[PDB]
């Protein structure tokens, strides 16, 4: 599968947006949300 982009993050693959980061990942929407107030990188879980 992987048929669009995979967020590094949840690997979401559906967003409505990707976006790229200073280490030019793709998350997919609130993975980075994080990155934008705390600045940190997202734990999630795999
Ligand atoms: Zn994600």
């Amino acid at each position: 599968g992987s048929e669009a982009r995979e967020c590094v993050n949840c690997g979401a693959t559906a967003t409505p947006l990707w976006r790229r980061d200073r280490t030019g990942h793709y998350l997919c929407n609130a993975c980075g949300l994080y990155h934008k107030m705390n600045g940190q990188n997202r734990p999630l879980i795999r």
